[PDB]
Order: structure tokens, then C-alpha cells, then sequence
């Protein structure tokens, strides 16, 4: 995955934490 704060695709979600939609930033 992404590592949480990272940043990211919305779409993907490619996070541990989902990306946040508005800040494209895992939670």
C-alpha cells in the first residue's frame, strides 16, 4: 500500500488508510 499522510489517488484508494477524496492524502 500507501502509507498513511502520503499522497495518492482518490480513486485507487491505493492507501493502508483510504486516500482522502478532497486532499488526495491517505487517512
Amino acid at each position: 500500500c500507501k502509507s498513511p499522510g502520503s499522497s495518492c489517488s482518490p480513486t485507487s484508494y491505493n492507501c493502508c488508510r483510504s486516500c482522502n477524496p478532497y486532499t488526495k492524502r491517505c487517512y
